[PDB]
């Protein structure tokens, strides 16, 4: 068995941006309610229960390059 | 068995943007309600229950390059 | 067995944009309601229950290049 | 057995856009309601139950190139 | 068995941004409520219960490059 | 008074040239003579008097782009 | 009075040239003569009097971009 | 009075040149003569009198970009 | 009075040149003569009188970028 | 009076040059002669009188960037 694995990555990921300018995120307030009696969690549970998510994600360049190489035998 | 694996990636991912200008995200408030008695989670559960998601995702260049190489035998 | 795998990627993904200009996302508030008694989750459940999703996704260049190479024997 | 695999990708994906101009997304509020008693999920369930999806997806260049190479024996 | 693994990464991830300009994130206050009787957690539980998430994520360059190489026998 | 001045220039000025090849500029000699008695210069004079101009202007790409923006009140 | 001045220049000025090749500028000698008695210069005079100009201007890329922005009140 | 002056320059001025090759500038000798009695210079005089200008201006890339911004009140 | 002056310069001035090759500047000798009696200079005189200018200006990249910003009140 | 002056310079001035190669500047000798009786200089005189200028200006990269910012009141 002879294997060779020479992936040649080169990829430029360019993004210039001379300006972004003013931004405004001014919503109003809102309510949340959840009601139950009991529960039970098992084996890799993930659960957000009740939230108010206000975000302002502003990268001056936010290029997400991602990769996943993987071999197996 | 003789294998050769020479993927030659080169890809430019360019995105210039001289300006973005003003932006405004000004909604109003809204409510959420959930009601039950009980539950039970098992084996890789994922559950958001009740949320108010306000986002302002503004990359001055947000090019998502992604890849997935994979071999097996 | 002799295998050769020389994929030559080159692809430019260009997108210039001299300007975006003003943007406005000003909706009103709305309600959500869910009602039940019980539940039970098993084996890779994914469930959003109740949400108010406000988004402003503004990339000054948001080119999604994606790939998936894959071999097997 | 002799195999050769030399795909030569070159594809430009260009999209210039000198300007986008004003945009407005100003709807009103609406309600949602779901009602039941019980449930049960199994084996790769995916279920959004109740939502208010407001989006403003504005790429100054949003070219989605995608690929999928795949071999097998 | 002879294996060779010479991945040649080169990828530039550039994002210049001459300016970002003023930004404003001025929402109003909202409430959250959750009500139950009891619970029980087991085997890798993750659960946020009740939150008010205000964020202002502003990188002057926030390019997320990520990778994942992986072999196995 | 409200003025807005957003000229969006984009113009490519491309000129490839795979080769120019041999060139020869082999003229002969010539004479020049000027005769007078006196003179007098005033207020932004420009005067070449007597010259032998041999030039070989060979740009491998000599695209003259020029512009002139101008406002006034 | 409200003025805005956002000229968005982008212009590529490209000129590839794979080769120029041999060039020859081999003229002969020539004479020049000027004769007078007197003179007098005033107020921004410019005067070349007698010259033998041999030039070989060879840019491997000699693109002259030029601009002139100008305001006034 | 409110003024805004946001000129967004971006202009690439590219000029590749894989080769220039041989060049030859081999002219012959020439004479120059000027004759007068007297003179007098005043107020920003510029005067070359008698010259033999041999030049070989060879930039491997001689792109002259130039600009002139200017305001006034 | 409110003034804002945010010129965003970005301009690449690129000029690659893989090679220039042989160059030769082999002219012959020439004479110069000037004759007068007297003179007199005043108020910013500039005068070259008699010269033999042999130049070989060879930049491996001689891009002259120049600018001139200027305000006034 | 409120003034703001935020010029954002970014300009790359790149010039690669893999090689320049042989150069030769082998002219012959020439004479110069000037003749007069008297003179007199006043108020910022500049005068070269008689010269033999042999130059070999060879920068391996001779990009002249220049600027001139200037305000006044």
């Amino acid at each position: 068995v002879q294997i060779v694995y020479k992936p040649v990555d080169l990829s430029k990921v360019t993004s210039k941006c001379g300006s972004l300018g003013n931004i405004h995120h001014k919503p109003g307030g809102g309510q949340v309610e959840v009601k139950s009696e009991k529960l039970d969690f098992k084996d890799r549970v993930q659960s957000k229960i009740g939230s108010l998510d206000n975000i302002t994600h502003v990268p001056g360049g936010g290029n997400k390059k991602i990769e996943t190489h993987k071999l197996t035998f």
